[PDB]
């Protein structure tokens, strides 16, 4: 290459300046690693190099054939010279000479490359080299390189007149070259491909001659002394485990390494499981004969048809037969009052002074037209009253940092969403939702009545708590003379009446449903303002409501109110339905496939009403697909809808309609449902184990009995991903490793174990139910468990695990509990586990991470991949097919992950990357796992004592029918299969891609031989994390008549990888769409081709958590940081402005604003002083509305007003009680920058904000194509079309430029 225009890209005007760090990933191909022959010599470093294969990607033509030598004065930074050779023009030139001398002592330090150009302007080149795989480490090396000149350079130049000097860095590894200065891709690829070789060398030449390391770290060796001792003097008892632990046998591991694999019976599988797919695809695709396209869609319509109304029959059958019933679907009464400031009837008088299933025919016509025409949104008149004057008092106050006319323009848009009459409802509803809440735990004296008189509101309540503090009665009464509206619907309850007041009938409400009646008017303000933004109206405008607006806002409404499982459950269920119809031509959609898991027993008048609504999903798209239209460039889909009701849009409006009834919690939910259910998916094949260990390890088979697998292919599904290793990273990968472990292991202190973290008081004393009772459990934490081992002597992690592993051995289990939370759906199971355990797993974690990430797809531990294989497969794919290339990929999953997983096979499959003095560790840490004891709660086992599956249980205890998984009498559940959620996270995720690369190994050599004896030619990628994955073929057809039969011909390739599972253990599910073209979808981020669809309404809704924290001021550093996961999951600045004024009234509203009787104080005070850390909200901008954090506004307010002086020296109440219990002018530049370190950075940003402070601007259209796109300034990626003015004037609203 050349060195000289390379400088002549860069261009400097005035000063100094650094540029911007961009890097470059390993995209493109290499060849394989050249012959190398290495001696050492007391002469010198001797090398030989050989001709490497020629490639037609033409890398490598660099690197030059022969014999050569290194002096063994220069051996120890031969990385840093063999990289470099082209580049270094080596002249030595001092910066004493170009430059003025200030006596810096930089004088005599002298860059690697000078460049003077002839109109005046210097270059200043470097060079630099890594060995970690560490993404980190590629910056701190280029920053600590920034820093080292930084500061003489400055000094310098300041003196300098008509100055112009660049600072220019390089930093290659074979991970990744990040430099400031503009390159060719080819020209960071052939740096990264001389790397290797001289790193490879170095490693070589460094085993002989300890010396050349000279260096490393005083410290550094003792840790790795330290943890070497330890795998040569540990020793577990053989003969002791075999016979405790069922099935560990230290001959099975001796036997997988030393014999080889068996061709001659691969062979023959891969031809049998082979012909079962294509004679599976003509039989349920209908290709035999032969029938135009137009005949098999109508064949497939009427198979549709057939299965819907066998599932409608048989759901009717059983079923009290009939067709009317009188109930409401909103347990609450309609009523509106104006904020101000029969023995029912003699009851209220006094203090004053079925169990079966629903038919799927029901006439449910009250709910079809509440959602077309309801009263929720007309503005009612009382939008200046109470309640409502209190907010807009506490607004106007914390808006006060700026006055613009973008604010004024953007508050007047939430207070009148704050004035519509389905909040004005939500807010009466919200407020006795916290006297209930309140009032749960408390006194009881039989036969007690609680009267309170809701304030801000005309209205009573009757309280009448129970002994089980799991139940609630209540009936409210109202004058009937201030009831002025109402809200217009059927689906409501009906009120008794009494000659002067109205009531109701003593409902009753259990108390895990009353976290989601306080986040109600919070969640309707977001839902407003976000379906008035997708459809096209502005925030400053008015309207009426365009009735496919009434029914988002509508249905909203409805799955809130009812608060249940299974009816958030068939809308979620809407994502596999819909999502086949981008499937290609060669196959059919087929989405009847989701019956069953559409089966059960409806218990209301909701649950019948999606049902139907969801068939007719089903039958409209089995008969025909959504419809490519490709007219740019680029390409779009016609006929896309809405699920439930019918309707036309385009994409992300129907992407976002997914995701209705999500949201999260954290409360640990308990009721004597959800845990039974629990105990029921963990013992689920427990009674399907084969009973005869000869196929758990010991040989090969065909036709795997759902646990078991064949070795002969795990033998060759490791071997294919170890060479995917040694090419990318040199040849003797191994040894390097070692060391990273070691290090790893020994520096690990007893001081810094996660704390914190719940662990299990489980033990023989707790075994027997009858004699322990009445006595609670009462789990405790981890940090007590470093206390009594620093009181021993322990200070290395290392010390405490020998003591840890016999304290297993001698019991036979381990000891685990269970942890459940309630947000229908994601990782609600925890399994906790004792303290003697987390210490023997703790080792087989590192052991296993640093190999995980020296590996190319895997995708958990190296996270920056992710993105960087979907798009970098159109430029490697162009490149060697030229343009006009298909795309023809797929999306898969797995069932049942855990819960099917033998334990071994996870210890056979690490054993092969050791080295081989860990083999007796690990295959001792794993084989833990084969016997387990759970605990079962305690609530749970009382009522059991005194219809599917909770008859069995109670069955197998009383001594009655024998089950092998339960025991008589004792309290807890074994069993000896699977893995578990959490535990072996990062060796089960390693299976995954030793899996992988046999595919992308298969298919290449499948593709190398055509059909005829032709050769196609394509581009096979694949990536996977823990349990998604995805594939990607392109290919490229000469002629027509050639595109036909070359697609077909892809069809089954991506179809058989159904049949090839069950040979590694692992069983595909029925959510996997196969075979889309131009569409791929890997972890919820679906790619369009070009449009990345990326699903809002799921970070929306969760939004405002119950701050569980101690101290003010630490709420709000959560509330920011929820914040900025909207804005990069795609929202304009203008709607994350009116999502942030719905946090403040969440916040007021827990320091008491309508609970508490004293609250015009708290009020009167904070307007005095507004200081955090006693209760104010700190407002963002609104333009830039989310991008820079906490800090920022804390120094926007600190230059300001009044703080600068001050700074120149159940689960709702204990958030609450522990709430209102807690209640020279300015600033020099030194001190600032103590305090606020970028203090001069920010300026560069709060001058240019102040340009857009006027609401000016027009409509436009563009590109029509959104991506992923970093900006930096922290740093935050922005989704828009392919700096800071123009995100600013393009992201405040979509189709709108500001200024
Ligand atoms: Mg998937």
């Amino acid at each position: 290459m050349n060195l000289e225009v390379l400088c002549g890209r860069i261009n400097v005007e005035n000063g100094l300046s650094l540029g911007e760090p961009g890097l470059y990933d390993q995209i493109y191909d290499r060849p394989g690693l050249p012959d190398l022959d290495v001696t050492v010599d007391a002469t010198g470093v001797t090398v030989d190099i050989g001709a490497v294969p020629d490639s037609a990607s033409q890398l490598g033509s660099s690197i030059n054939a022969g014999l050569i030598t290194i002096q063994l004065s220069e051996a120890y930074k031969i990385n840093h010279d063999f990289t470099f050779s082209g580049l270094s023009k080596t002249t030595d030139r001092r910066l004493s000479e170009v430059f003025p001398i200030t006596h810096d002592g930089s004088d005599g330090m002298t860059p690697d490359v000078i460049h003077t150009r002839l109109d005046g302007t210097i270059v200043v080149v470097e060079f630099s080299t890594t060995r970690s795989h560490n993404i980190g480490g590629l910056e701190a090396a280029y920053r600590t390189k920034i820093e080292k000149y930084r500061d003489p350079i400055s000094r310098r130049v300041d003196i300098m007149e008509n100055p112009r000097v660049f600072f220019g860095v390089i930093v290659v590894s074979s991970g990744g070259v990040l430099s400031n200065m503009p390159l060719t891709q080819d020209e960071a690829e052939e740096l990264m491909y001389r790397f290797c070789i001289a790193n490879e060398i170095y490693t070589k030449a460094r085993s002989m001659d300890a010396d050349i390391e000279l260096q490393k770290s005083e410290e550094e060796l003792e840790a790795i002394s330290r943890a070497l001792s330890f795998f040569s003097l540990f020793e577990p008892n053989i003969e002791r485990v075999e016979g405790t632990f069922p099935n560990s046998e230290i001959k099975m591991l001796e036997q997988f390494l030393s014999t080889p694999a068996d061709v001659d019976f691969i062979t023959k599988t891969l031809k049998a499981k082979e012909v079962e797919a294509y004679a599976d695809l003509c039989d349920s695709h209908y290709l035999k004969p032969e029938k135009t396209i137009q005949e098999r869609l109508e064949i497939n319509r009427c198979e549709a048809i057939d299965k819907t109304q066998d599932l409608l029959a048989g759901l009717h059958a059983r079923s009290n037969k009939q067709t009317s019933l009188n109930r409401g679907t909103v347990k609450l009464p309609p009523w509106l009052p104006k904020p101000s400031s029969g023995a029912y009837g003699e009851l209220w008088a006094k203090c004053l002074l079925s169990h079966e299933t629903l038919s799927p025919f029901l006439d449910v016509e009250d709910i079809g037209d509440f959602l077309t025409f309801n009263n929720l949104l007309t503005d009612s008149r009382y939008g200046d009253e109470s309640i409502q004057r209190a907010v807009s008092i506490l607004l106007e106050k914390a808006s006060a940092m700026q006055d613009t006319e973008l604010t004024h323009a953007l508050n007047d848009s939430f207070k009148r969403n704050l004035s519509s009459n389905v909040v004005q409802w939500s807010l009466w509803v919200s407020c006795l939702a916290q006297e209930l809440a309140s009032a749960l735990k408390q006194h009881c004296r039989a036969g007690e009545f609680i009267i309170k008189k809701l304030k801000f509101w005309p209205i009573y309540v009757i309280i009448k708590p129970t002994k089980s503090s799991s139940h609630i009665f209540y009936s409210l009464g109202i004058r009937k003379a201030d009831v002025t509206r109402r809200l217009t619907g059927r689906v409501f309850s009906d009120t008794i009446d009494a000659g002067e007041w109205e009531l109701t009938e003593f409902k009753s409400l259990k108390t895990c449903k009353l976290t989601n009646l306080v986040n109600l008017p919070c969640t309707m303000l977001n839902s407003i303002a976000f379906w008035r933004e997708k459809l096209g109206v502005a925030p400053w405008l008015v309207r009426k409501p365009c009735s496919e607006l009434r029914e988002q806002v509508g249905l909203t409404f409805l799955i809130s109110l009812e608060d249940k499982s299974k009816t958030e459950e068939i809308i979620t269920l809407t994502r596999y339905t819909q999502m086949e119809g981008f499937v290609s031509p060669p196959m059919l959609p087929k989405p009847q496939k989701m019956l069953g898991k559409l089966d059960g027993p409806l218990r209301t008048k909701l649950q019948v009403y999606l049902l139907r609504k969801h068939l007719d999903c089903m039958v409209r798209i089995a008969s025909q697909p959504f419809s490519l239209i490709p007219r740019e460039g680029r390409v779009e889909w016609g006929g896309t809808f809405h699920a439930i009701s019918g309707r036309s849009t385009n994409l992300e409006n129907m992407v976002n309609s997914w995701y209705i009834g999500y949201y999260k919690n954290k409360e640990e939910s308990t009721e004597l449902n959800a845990l039974g259910e629990m105990y029921k998916k963990i013992v689920e094949m427990e009674e399907d184990k084969p009973s005869s260990p000869e196929f758990l390890g010991w040989g090969d088979t065909d036709s795997p009995k759902k646990h078991e697998f064949s070795r002969s292919f795990l033998r060759a599904a490791c071997s294919s991903l170890e060479r995917e290793i040694a090419q990318r990273h040199g040849r003797q990968w191994k040894q390097n490793l070692e060391e990273r472990v070691l290090r790893e292991i020994g520096t690990k202190n007893i001081l810094d174990l996660a704390s914190m973290k719940a662990t299990s008081n489980f033990s023989k004393d707790w075994e027997l139910y009858s004699e322990v009772q009445t006595k609670e459990y009462h789990r405790s934490k981890l940090l007590e468990k470093m206390a009594t081992l620093i009181e021993k002597g322990v200070m290395w992690y290392i010390d405490a695990v020998g003591q840890a592993w016999k304290a297993v051995l001698d019991d036979g289990c381990m000891r685990i509990c269970l942890f459940k939370k309630n947000q229908h759906g994601g990782l609600r199971e925890i399994y906790v586990m004792d303290a003697n355990a987390r210490l023997v797993q703790f080792g087989v974690e590192t052991m296993a991470r640093c190999v995980c990430e020296l590996s190319p797809h895997e995708t958990v531990a190296n996270p920056r991949l992710k993105n960087s294989i979907i798009e970098n497969h159109g430029l490697k794919s162009a490149r060697s097919l030229g343009p006009g290339s298909i795309n023809i990929n797929s999306s898969n999953d797995a069932k049942k992950w855990n819960q099917g997983h033998y334990t071994t096979k996870l210890a056979l499959v690490l054993c092969w990357f050791m080295p081989a003095k860990f083999h007796r560790f690990i295959w001792a840490a794993i084989s833990m796992f084969r016997r387990k004891k759970m605990m079962v709660d305690l609530r749970f086992l009382a009522h059991l004592s005194s219809d599917p599956f909770r008859e069995a249980m109670t069955d197998a205890f009383h001594g009655n029918r024998d089950v092998s998984w339960m025991d008589k009498g004792r309290t807890y559940i074994k069993t000896e299969t699977g893995m578990m959620q959490g535990i072996l996270h990062f060796t089960s995720s390693l299976l995954h891609s030793c899996v992988q690369s046999f595919y992308k190994s298969y298919f290449v050599s499948k593709l190398k031989e055509g059909y005829m004896g032709e050769s196609i030619s394509g581009v096979v990628d694949v990536i996977e994390g823990s349990d998604d994955s995805a594939i990607m073929i392109s290919i490229r057809p000469k002629s027509d008549m050639d595109e036909v039969r070359s697609r077909f011909f892809v069809a089954n390739l991506l179809h058989s990888v159904k049949f090839l599972n069950p040979l590694f253990g692992i069983y595909s599910s029925e959510k996997s769409t196969v075979n889309t073209v131009y569409c791929v979808e890997y972890n919820s981020e679906f790619h369009f081709h070009r449009h990345l669809v990326r699903p809002t309404l799921r970070w929306i809704a969760a939004s405002h958590q119950i701050s569980e924290t101690e101290a003010l001021a630490s709420r709000q550093e959560d509330y920011s940081n929820l914040l900025t996961q909207c804005l990069e999951g795609g929202a304009s600045f203008s709607l994350t402005y009116l999502i942030q004024c719905a946090q403040l009234l969440h916040h007021y509203m827990l320091l008491g604003l309508c609970l508490h009787p004293l609250f015009g104080t708290f009020m009167g005070m904070l307007i005095s002083d507004p200081d955090p850390a006693l209760g104010f909200f700190l407002m963002d901008n609104p333009a830039f509305a989310g991008g820079a954090g906490f800090r920022f506004n804390l120094w926007r307010a600190c230059k300001t007003t009044d703080l600068g002086r001050k700074y120149a020296y159940h689960v709702v109440p204990r958030v609450v009680a522990a709430g209102v219990y807690l209640l020279g002018g300015s600033l020099n530049p030194n001190q600032e920058r103590m305090l606020f370190p970028q203090a001069q950075e920010y300026d560069r940003v709060c001058t240019l904000l102040e340009e857009v402070e006027h609401l000016t601007g027009k409509f436009v259209v563009r590109e029509r194509n959104i991506v992923r796109s970093r900006i930096d300034l922290r740093s935050v990626r922005l989704l828009g079309a392919p700096t800071i003015s123009q995100v600013v004037r393009m992201n405040f609203f979509p189709g709108f430029s500001l200024e």
